[PDB]
């Protein structure tokens, strides 16, 4: 029975390891066309098929490739054999009878058989071409061939190699072509490899490196499957040529130059200088001397990881990667998945880059003057592998491909990255010496957009001081009360006189222009009327908190130069022992009243400070920030984020040492509202803050988010009456903020974000919607004075969506740190987007979101990358301080000689909580990459002086703590799953957490091992993807989260609506086929099954509609053989305690007994004819055949338009039911009710069933249903 005998051997050899992986996938994964490749050739002109059939046969003999077949069924390692002889035929057909459409169709059919009939390795020539006659000299040719034997450059050299003999023997002319090389040279190259070294190469390129979702924030999540997209782009001539020029003066390839911009690209969004992504290199390695000629498999995909040093440029990186480019040559046999097997990384390459060399598209439609015939078109059949692919192949000018699935990627998003690339070409090459992190990335379409588009508009409005907003507000009306302190309430006359007098003993005493002076009042009018008076008196206050230790205050007292001291006598220790021999006066101080109670005409300059309040940065002592007039007009003067009046009054709950309170104070006063200061013990105190609220009738108030959160879960009442709640300081607690909109609506909470240095805050989100898909709560748009900017460590814009440093200007930036020019320097800067203005790099990440509002990102110091996931070390160390009985805890990240890092938890509690009690609760609580690897315990944590922060150098965490439970399989499933992996790899005890390949597996077995679960002992899953899930968990979750049937599995239509139907699926068995029917269904939501092939598929259906609707009246449907499924069903609800409202059965009927297999399943799926497809046969095989061998639910049939005689093994449905088994007639035959035309007409009558309508309820019935909607909220 074999098909060859010994003489037809001319020779055999091993296989390269890449030929070795398309065997098995082939052996074990058939029909899946993954290495098939179809090459369309439209071919105008005279050809004579004949003569190209002879042509062939030569380029059979001339080349071993084409000759060969493989034997692996029994034989230790697999054997490629060549024969002597293998004679071609070329498959002629004509379809000049036919229409274009028609001819069209037919060759498209051909195709379609041709991807799934794949070759036969162990017999067929490993290539086929067919030709298609259209018309006299027209004709269409489909070339396949496997890719096991031949690459897409090589393919060319055959073209080339056949037309040279076509033109030959159709002229009778000789020929000659040059000794070709044998395949069998590189086999021996490669057998002389050491395997193991190459491995040993790469996991050395790879070595720590912390994985990439390439632009992760750009993905989007919804439902799998591949919707192939493209975009077709090219620089101009002259880009194209003076790139061209510079890889040639670098002497590198065109290729490796774009991967040089790529690179640059990539780096500006992904926060990082060490990248990846695929390249297609040749595998055509120069120690085989006359290797560039040889014919069949070498080009390999492999990863290409980029580390951008500070300040490369764009020549230094071109050298950087023609480098390493050779270095890698030797290894470029090695499989991709063998590369990732030992890598560390899943998602190791995301995307892939391709310069084809010289492409079959572009190279062969050139001269039918010597072919006789033009090659109007080519095309290849690309098989969509990566999410996003860049192909470029050289022209005039040069041609750039995006490739694209658009089910993760946006058209949008894709356009955006054309301009960013074709900038990149121009700036990069323009500027090839200058640091790469330097070079401008953005058009001017999208720089004008960014700067001017997403900021507010230009204000002339400009400038007074403080002094004179404040008149404003009292000549309003003097008599309106201004201030309130418990009970004492003062009018801004009086507020204004008060605050004259202070101002004037203060000039008195030389306060006036250029000096500092320091309040130290607790909470009370005076407070406020000190501020005032020194404002007034034209100098700067300095708020000073009496709870502070006393080497604070005195650091605070000399660093700011502090000439006077302004107090209360309810802190008369001022004298304690600070100390201060400064000038101290109090406005307790009943003397005052002999100065005047008019202001001063102190001349006052907006830029001048207005005060200084110290914060912790400068990890050591605190810094002082000098805030002015002119800063504190921007927050409240000519802004749009809402408007406030007269006919406001204000909660102050914040403390006079924090900028918050600068809105406090400077909102109400200067727009003529109430100030409510809160004394002291109500600050944090609830019950106290609800009752001055609600005692006071304050409509507006700043806390804190950590206060907002607090109150919002004590109660609602203090709430209620707010128009408007600003908060920010920490990140917004997404589910706190959503029962305060609720309670309160749209338009009233603020969430607002700023550095002290931007003076409170420089952007605010108005909160309107919550949608309920909602991560984290943004921090929206500048306020009307304000600018903001997304850049890169080099002041570079950073594309619309990327994370960047959030920088910030306009009138809100501080004159910067008292006493420290250093400081100031280092994080101050000129704006370089507007001349004249101040910029502020606050340290914090962010990204402009699609609509313009701004999603904070966290800090840079801050952050971790773990398998290819930004991480914010913030985010876990705050899940540990709110675990039940914590006290203190921080969150360290550290990698060893590598780069992989690790994040260890420390924790001081004293011996309440084992070590794992915390780690149960991360574990759900948080993502896995998240959870920390180890848990120290600790008494205290180190400090370093004023250090709220800790002396980074923690103990390096016991290694107990990487031991940890081992876990066996957990049901039968993971058990006999856990069986093959044991027999595959030949090893015991294994737990659900052990790799694969750790465990001694390599490319076939982890093949093999997924082959075991496809069918011999199993139920089928994806081959080459235990790559992929190297964890038997990890498969679990595979095939839970992503298996069959769940909350992604079975088909759902119409979401945001509410009215369930449960549908059951056609003879087919797939629920995807009635989305063509939920279009007509316009208000119900649909649940569309799949077709459980098991026996107890009875009880799965039984937990399915109970989980997606728990209690009521059930309605469920069915057309053809999902009527008997769906009856069997309603029949389990109501033995199992379920009420079935009624069923819509569709032209299918009762078993009433029993009555070939396959060919009727393949006849009905040619009345019909991978993700849709591949299991499409396996399914409807087994339900065509469950179907062949009473309830209390209505029924309705719709019945066929066309006549039918019925079976005395089919039948009505009117015995199967107790209640009404109504029914009506639809329009078309069985087949074509549920599509097209006749499909909409059957729509209507669908609601007469569920419309019903009519459905009288009663009195007692309809009221308490309205009752229960409503008590529902
Ligand atoms: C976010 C900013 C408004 C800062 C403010 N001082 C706070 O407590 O949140």
């Amino acid at each position: 029975m074999s098909q060859f005998s010994k003489d037809q051997v001319q020779d055999m050899y091993y296989l390269s390891p890449m030929q070795e992986g398309m065997l098995f996938h082939a052996i074990l994964n058939p029909g899946q066309s993954f290495y098939l490749e179809q090459i369309t050739m439209k071919v105008k002109g005279s050809l004579n098929i004949k003569c190209l059939e002879e042509s062939m046969n030569v380029i059979m003999d001339r080349y071993d490739v084409f000759r060969t077949v493989f034997i692996h069924e029994k034989v230790k390692r697999p054997v490629q054999v060549v024969l002597k002889k293998r004679q071609f035929h070329i498959e002629e057909i004509d379809l000049t009878h036919l229409t274009g459409s028609e001819q069209t169709a037919k060759i498209n059919e051909y195709k379609e058989q041709d991807k799934i009939r794949g070759f036969d390795l162990t017999r067929d020539i490993p290539m086929r071409a067919a030709i298609f006659k259209k018309a006299e000299e027209s004709f269409e040719w489909v070339w396949s061939y496997h890719h096991i034997i031949l690459d897409g450059w090589c393919f060319g050299i055959v073209v080339q190699d056949l037309f040279k003999v076509y033109n030959a023997l159709r002229e009778q002319k000789p020929y000659s072509l040059p000794p070709v090389k044998p395949y069998k040279d590189y086999i021996k190259w490669l057998e002389k490899q050491d395997k193991q070294a190459s491995l040993r190469y790469w996991r050395e390129y790879l070595e720590g490196f912390e994985g990439q979702t390439t632009f992760a924030e750009q993905r989007k999540k919804q439902k799998d499957g591949y919707e192939p997209k493209e975009l077709l782009f090219s620089p101009s001539e002259a880009e194209t040529k003076a790139f061209t020029e510079l890889a040639k003066s670098q002497h590198t390839t065109l290729s490796t130059a774009l991967q040089a911009v790529w690179s640059v690209l990539i780096s500006r969004y992904q926060q990082s200088g060490d990248l990846a992504f695929g390249t297609v290199v040749s595998g055509r390695p120069a120690e085989i001397k006359g290797v560039e000629h040889m014919v069949g498999l070498f080009i390999n995909v492999v990863p290409r990881r980029v580390k951008l040093s500070e300040g490369i440029t764009f020549n230094g990186l071109l050298k950087r990667l023609q480098e390493q480019s050779l270095q890698s040559e030797p290894h470029q046999y090695v499989p991709l998945y063998d590369i990732q097997s030992q890598a560390d990384q899943p998602k190791l390459i995301d995307h892939i880059i391709v310069f084809e060399n010289y492409p079959l598209q572009d190279a062969k439609n050139e001269e039918s003057s010597e072919n006789g015939f033009d090659m109007v078109d080519v095309h290849v059949f690309e098989k969509s592998n990566y999410d996003l692919n860049l192909m470029a192949s050289p022209g005039d000018e040069m041609l750039i491909k995006l490739a694209y699935n658009e089910n993760v990627f946006d058209e949008a998003f894709i356009l955006r990255l054309k301009s960013q690339l074709l900038t990149a070409i121009q700036q990069l090459i323009q500027n090839p010496d200058q640091p790469v992190s330097t070079i401008n990335l953005v058009d001017d379409r999208e720089r004008e957009f960014l700067l001017t588009g997403l900021n507010p508009p230009a204000q002339a409005h400009e400038t007074k001081p403080l002094t004179y907003w404040f008149k404003e507000a009292v000549n309003a009306n003097p008599d309106a009360p201004a201030l309130t302190y418990s009970g004492q309430t003062l009018s801004y006359r009086e507020l204004d006189e008060e605050a004259n007098r202070i101002a004037r003993r203060l000039q008195k005493h030389g306060a006036g222009k250029g000096s500092v002076v320091a309040l130290y009042t607790k909470r009370s009018l005076e407070l406020v009327i000190g501020i005032l008076g020194v404002l007034k008196a034209g100098a700067a206050y300095l708020p000073v908190d009496p709870k502070l230790p006393e080497d604070r205050i005195s650091y605070m007292l000399a660093d700011s130069a502090a000439a006077c001291l302004l107090t209360h006598q309810e802190m008369k220790e001022q004298a304690a022992e600070l100390p201060y021999t400064g000038t101290t006066l109090f406005i307790d101080d009943q003397t005052r009243f002999e100065e005047q109670a008019s202001d001063p005409a102190t001349a006052i300059d907006p830029n001048d400070p207005a005060y200084i309040m110290y914060t912790s940065g400068t990890t050591g002592k605190p810094k002082g920030n000098i805030t002015t007039h002119a800063n504190i007009q921007g927050l409240v003067k000519h802004v749009d984020y809402m408007a406030f009046s007269d006919q406001d009054t204000f909660l102050s709950v914040s403390n006079y040492a924090f900028d918050a309170f600068t809105f406090d104070f400077y909102a109400s006063m200067l727009n003529a509202a109430r100030l409510i200061i809160a004394d002291e013990h109500t600050l944090l105190d609830t019950e106290r803050l609800t009752d001055l609220i609600l005692q006071e009738n304050v409509n507006v108030m700043f806390a804190t988010t950590a206060l907002f959160n607090l109150l919002t879960d004590a109660g609602e009442d203090w709430m209620k009456g707010l128009r408007c709640i600003l908060f920010g300081g920490e990140r917004a607690s997404v589910p706190h903020v959503r029962k305060a909109l609720r309670i309160m609506g749209p338009g009233k909470l603020i969430n607002c974000y700023g550095p002290t240095e931007g003076t409170v805050f420089a952007t605010a989100h108005v909160v309107h919607d919550l949608p309920d898909s909602i991560s984290s709560l943004p921090i929206g748009k500048p306020i009307s004075n304000a600018s903001v900017y997304i850049l890169n460590e080099q002041s570079q814009l950073q594309p619309f969506g990327a994370v960047g440093e959030l920088c910030i200007s306009g009138m809100g930036v501080s004159k910067g740190y008292v006493n420290r020019a250093d400081l100031t320097k280092e994080k101050f800067i000129e704006n370089p987007f507007k001349p004249g203005e101040t910029l502020y790099r606050t340290g914090d990440l962010a990204r402009w979101l699609p609509d313009g509002t701004i999603e904070y990102a966290g800090r840079i110091d801050d952050q971790v990358k773990i398998r290819g996931h930004r991480i914010e070390l913030e985010e876990i160390e705050k899940q540990l301080q709110e675990y039940p009985g914590v006290k203190d805890a921080v969150v360290v990240a550290d990698r060893h000689e590598s780069g992989d890092a690790s994040i260890n938890a420390y924790l001081v509690n004293r011996t309440q909580l084992s070590a794992e009690d915390v780690k149960a609760h991360l574990k759900k609580q948080l993502p896995a990459y998240m959870v920390p690897q180890t848990f120290t315990f600790l008494d205290e944590l180190p400090l370093t002086t004023n250090g709220k922060v800790n002396k980074r150098l923690l103990p390096k965490p016991d290694q107990d703590q990487l031991a940890e439970e081992w876990i066996g399989p957990r049901n039968e499933m993971e058990e006999t799953i856990a069986q093959i992996w044991s027999e595959v790899l030949g090893r015991k005890q294994i737990g659900i957490h052990d790799d694969f390949f750790a465990l001694g597996g390599h490319a076939l077995k982890a093949m093999t091992a997924a082959s075991r679960i496809k069918k011999e002992l199993g139920i089928d899953l994806p081959v080459k993807l235990l790559f992929e899930a190297p964890t038997i968990a990890g498969i679990s979750a595979y095939l839970k989260n992503g298996g069959s049937d769940g909350l992604q599995d079975v088909t759902i239509m119409n979401q945001d609506q509410e009215q369930i139907i449960f549908a059951f699926p056609p003879v087919l068995g797939y629920g995807l086929m009635y989305q063509n029917l939920s279009s007509r269904l316009p208000s119900y939501k649909l649940c569309a099954f799949d077709f459980i092939e098991e026996e107890d598929r009875l009880d799965r259906y039984a937990d399915l509609i109970q989980k997606l609707q728990p209690e009521g009246p059930l309605t469920l449907f069915g057309y053809s053989a999902g009527c008997s499924l769906a009856f069997e069903a309603a029949k389990k609800l109501e033995e199992q305690g379920r009420i079935v409202q009624r069923i819509i059965m569709v032209d299918s009927y009762k078993k009433q007994g029993v009555s070939t297999v396959e060919s009727d399943v393949e006849a009905l799926m040619n009345v019909n004819r991978e993700a849709v497809k591949h299991g499409l046969k396996q399914k409807t095989h087994a339900f065509y055949s469950y179907y062949v061998n009473q309830v209390k639910a209505d029924i309705d049939l719709l019945t066929s338009g066309a006549d039918f005689d019925i079976p005395e093994w089919l039948a009505s449905w009117e015995e199967a039911t107790t209640g009404v088994y109504r029914m009506k007639r639809g329009f078309g035959t069985h087949a074509e009710m549920l599509q097209g035309e006749t499909l909409d007409r059957n729509a209507e009558i669908l609601l007469e069933f569920l419309n019903t309508q009519t459905v009288t309820v009663s009195k007692g019935e309809f009221e308490a249903y309205v009752e229960q909607k409503l008590i529902s909220e």
